[PDB]
């Protein structure tokens, strides 16, 4: 539910490394 400070319009969430995921073009975790 909290933003990881990264977007994923065209690239992946490199913050997936800390458990984030792409949710409607913005990287979030919990």
């Amino acid at each position: 539910g909290f933003p990881c400070g990264e977007s994923c319009v065209y690239g992946p969430c490199f913050t997936a490394a800390i458990g984030c995921s792409c949710k409607s073009k913005v990287c979030y975790k919990n």
